[PDB]
């Protein structure tokens, strides 16, 4: 109930909401039906355009006009966005030279630059290329400020998710918007996007901007707008507030956009019908910019102009139904279109099976346009797994595909051409950014980043400090002129121990076997060197990674390879190792196919045992340091040592060893050399986070050797091709991966085929960044570089997506 019987004389667009029965007048009244009767009349004037035309200067002062061209309209703060170029023979903002904003140029009483915020919905990244003819205003900014060739959104890559990510720095399975249609079973209750339900707080997590500067201090202008309120009005009311007194006046403005994916819906991202709203958007953007210039703000106003996702072309045809797939079609709920969630229509039938629904949906039809998963296996990059909101089984859609229940579903709902939503990583999802301001950069061009880090960004230009959140503060310090956080590297919790030969071979009792019992004083100075550390710098390129948590490891050196071994996990924690162009891949030979040998400077208690794999029949084992690249035969030996051990199923094996017999040799040819880490991670409950011990379900069998749920490669080289890994004076280049440790390669339909026709794809499916690596494993990488902490952030964050231009 309202008492929608008050007035909003006055009361246009106030900044403070109030309190039901009582009537309201701010920007989202309309969305809850709760305006006071006098809201259209006092507060959506349209009488006589948006625009000033040759007569209307100088004209009385008519309050009915949407806005004014009156002499007095400046000081009231209320002209049309072009009075200027029209009445006073101003030019438009567009059409001035652009000049380097060096510092803020603001009015007095001004305590900081303002924020506003541009978003547009729909917006895909070719766009500021492909449409620049039409988008004059857009292209200024482009070029004269700060901008990315793209951003990535996050997945999935629906609206309320990526908006909800810009406004908070963090995932959806973290921040709760895990997507535009929801179920919360501890609620019961459901989330749309038509209705009621989507307004309760309970539904939005972390701290969004608004509220962070609030709290600290910092007023903001209430984001967001009722649909029906024209953007000339929304762009009006944001310069209106601009004229408020120095004590009212907000420092962070939003305006959003529904174009272009309104239209990109029913047109396709390249509908001849897209000309129109790319121009429509334009001339608001340049209504912005001369009302500001009006102002006086245009030089001290830092203006975002971001899109939250991309569009692709998708049709009805394109889709598949589970019905074709599945015999018990009825007992299930499915959230459909551009991926799928799948739960059980009633949790009273016990009769309902997740193993033989995934099974039934897996590798059927030649050509299958979505691929199945329990939510844990999907690619560690996506992060959409920690949310009792995300269904266990999950269904990844193909671009330009959709998926269905029946098909009765298609057709008692073509109609639409274009959708989004699919893997962040694919082109047409990726969208738009823009720095434009005294604050931003001057002409400069950045890379690609993903908006997550936006929320740090936003925070830096007023003075705010962020909430916690999944940016990387100062990865994204290149954009700025000044403001810049200056973040200084975690301090390593743990040291190490540096272990020698302390143990006796016949101490060990492991059940494991070597045929290596084969006899020089010019010879034995030097492996001892070896074991001393003294070519460490060749495979140590970028100093020891730091342990950031209470644990207790030792370094281990060897000719070929450095580890920090953990006496804990049984295990490497990570080992580093390099690969020069020059280097040569030699076999297992074939009196060593079985051998592994203890290691003198690791108690048999803190080593693993060869028993406890013949035993478990599920389980086998691979090394870390590839015996395939050893640098010598004698050097072999070190390869094959029980510290270099890790649990493997026989399934994974394939994928390993074609990883380091094969691709290890390709990128040191391709790249002049790299530099690798490899190691464990642990990751049974799906948080993101490095498990402590107690959080471990599966051991192999009748031992304390814990098994990974996912192993990583961080893989560098020189950004200067020319220059060899290992002799590199400037940028480093990086890829990395996170592979899903699976008893089974039912994730890749072609696996019976040879390694080189699936492999590499798997791997490419499962890229990251190190930044994920650091979260899954709780070690700090890149600690002694020539490089700036600033730009190792950036590399940190970088993602290899391999996706073609
Ligand atoms: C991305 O960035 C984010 C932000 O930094 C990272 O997430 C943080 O991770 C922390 C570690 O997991 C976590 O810290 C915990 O805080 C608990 C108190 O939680 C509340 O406080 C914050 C601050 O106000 C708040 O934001 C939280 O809001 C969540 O919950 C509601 C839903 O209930 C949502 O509205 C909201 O969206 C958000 O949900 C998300 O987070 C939770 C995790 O808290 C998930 O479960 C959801 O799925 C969802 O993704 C909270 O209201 C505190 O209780 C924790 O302490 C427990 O564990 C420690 C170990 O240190 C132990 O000392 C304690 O004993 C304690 O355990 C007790 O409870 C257990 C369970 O009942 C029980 O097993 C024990 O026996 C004990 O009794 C913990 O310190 C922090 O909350 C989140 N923050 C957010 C916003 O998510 C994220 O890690 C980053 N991701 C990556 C990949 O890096
Ligand atoms: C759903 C309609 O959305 C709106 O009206 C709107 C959204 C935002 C916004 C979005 C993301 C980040 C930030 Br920070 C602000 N501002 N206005
Ligand atoms: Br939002
Ligand atoms: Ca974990
Ligand atoms: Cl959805
Ligand atoms: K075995
Ligand atoms: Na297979
Ligand atoms: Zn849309």
């Amino acid at each position: 109930w309202t008492a929608t019987s008050g007035s909003c004389k006055g009361r246009c667009f106030e900044l403070q909401e109030v309190g039901p029965p009582d009537c309201r007048c701010d920007n989202l009244c309309k969305s809850y039906s709760s305006c006071c009767h006098d809201f259209d009349e006092l507060c959506l004037k349209t009488a006589r355009g948006w625009e000033c035309t040759k007569d209307r200067c100088g004209e009385v002062r008519n309050e009915e006009n949407a806005c004014h061209c009156s002499e007095d309209c400046l000081s009231r703060g209320d002209c049309c966005t072009n009075y200027q170029v029209v009445c006073k023979g101003e030019s438009h903002w567009v059409d001035d030279d652009c000049e380097e904003i060096k510092v803020p140029e603001c009015p007095a009483g001004f305590v900081r630059p303002p924020l506003i915020i541009f978003s547009v919905d729909g917006f895909r990244a070719s766009y500021m290329k492909k449409g620049s003819k039409v988008m004059p205003n857009i292209e200024k900014l482009r070029s004269c400020g700060t901008h990315a060739p793209y951003m990535r959104p996050v997945y999935p890559t629906k609206t309320f998710p990526n908006l909800y990510t810009l406004a908070t720095g963090l995932y959806p399975e973290s921040h709760g918007i895990v997507g535009n249609s929801m179920y919360d079973p501890v609620f019961d209750a459901s989330f749309h996007l038509r209705g009621r339900e989507k307004f309760n707080h309970r539904w939005w997590g972390g701290q969004p901007l608004w509220i962070t500067a609030t709290k600290q201090g910092v007023r903001a202008g209430t984001f967001f707008w009722s649909v029906s309120i024209p953007h000339e009005r929304r762009i009006l009311t944001i310069l209106q507030w601009l004229s408020l007194p120095d004590n009212e006046r907000p420092s962070v403005y939003a305006f959003y956009s529904e174009q272009p994916d309104f239209s990109g819906h029913k047109y396709g991202p390249f509908g001849p019908e897209m000309t129109n709203p790319l121009r429509e958007i334009d001339k608001t953007v340049g209504q912005l910019m001369d009302g500001l210039k009006q102002l006086r703000l245009h030089r001290c106003v830092n203006v975002i102009f971001v899109g939250d996702h991309g569009m692709e072309d998708v049709t009805c045809d394109r889709t598949e139904f589970l019905s074709n797939y599945l015999t018990n079609v009825d007992d299930i709920t499915l959230v459909p279109g551009t991926l799928g969630r799948i739960r059980a229509k009633s949790i009273n039938n016990s009769k309902y099976d997740p193993k033989t629904i995934i099974a039934a949906l897996t590798c059927k039809k030649p050509d299958q346009h979505f691929k199945p998963y329990m939510k844990q296996h999907l690619p560690k990059r996506l992060h959409y797994a920690n949310n009792r909101r995300i269904e266990d089984i999950h269904l990844l859609v193909d671009r330009r595909w959709h998926v269905a229940r029946k098909p009765l579903d298609v057709y008692k709902k073509c109609f639409f051409q274009g959708d989004h939503g699919f893997d962040n990583k694919v082109n047409s999802m990726q969208t738009v950014f823009v720095g434009y301001g005294p604050t931003f950069k001057y002409r400069t061009k950045v890379p690609p980043f993903e908006n997550i880090e936006l929320y740090n960004v936003m925070c830096d230009l007023l003075g705010l400090k962020p909430a916690p959140n999944n940016g990387t503060h100062g990865s994204l310090n290149h954009l700025l002129r000044t403001n810049t956080f200056r973040p200084t590297m975690p301090d390593e919790v743990s040291r190490p121990n540096y272990p020698g030969i302390m143990y006796l071979q016949s101490e060990f009792d492991l059940g494991c076997t070597c045929d290596d019992k084969v006899e020089n004083k010019l010879e034995e100075l030097n492996k001892r060197l070896h074991t001393k550390g003294s070519t460490k710098e060749r495979h140590l390129l970028y100093g020891r990674p730091a342990v950031l948590y209470r644990t207790s490891y030792d370094i281990l050196y060897h000719t070929d390879f450095e580890s920090g071994y953990s006496e804990i996990f049984l295990m490497p924690l990570w080992t580093s190792y390099t690969i020069s162009k020059q280097a040569e891949v030699s076999s297992i030979p074939e009196h060593l196919t079985n051998c592994v040998r203890p290691d003198v400077r690791v108690s048999p208690g803190f080593s693993q045992n060869c028993l406890a794999y013949k035993n478990d029949k599920q389980m086998s084992y691979g090394f870390l340091f590839p015996p395939y690249l050893s640098s010598s035969p004698e050097a072999k030996y070190d390869a094959f040592l029980v510290t270099n051990m890790v649990p493997m199923y026989p399934a994974f094996k394939r994928v390993w060893a074609y990883f380091q017999r094969v691709l290890v040799k390709k990128y040191a040819s391709e790249r002049n050399g790299v530099n690798v880490i490899s190691g464990p991670i642990f990751d049974y409950n799906y948080d993101g986070l490095r498990d402590t011990e107690d959080e471990i379900k599966q051991y192999v069998e009748g031992s304390s050797i814990p098994v990974p749920t996912h192993y990583y490669s961080i893989i560098t080289s020189c950004l200067d091709f020319t220059q060899p890994a290992d002799k590199c004076d400037g940028p480093l280049s990086v890829s990395s991966f996170i592979l899903p440790h699976r008893p089974d390669n039912d994730e890749s339909c072609n696996s019976s085929e040879d390694e080189s026709k699936w492999v590499e794809e798997l791997m490419k499916m499962h890229t990251a960044r190190v930044r994920d690596i650091e979260h899954l494993t709780g070690l700090d990488f890149y600690r002694k570089t020539s490089r700036s902490y600033s730009e190792i952030l950036t590399l940190k964050t970088y993602l290899h997506t391999y996706e073609s231009e």
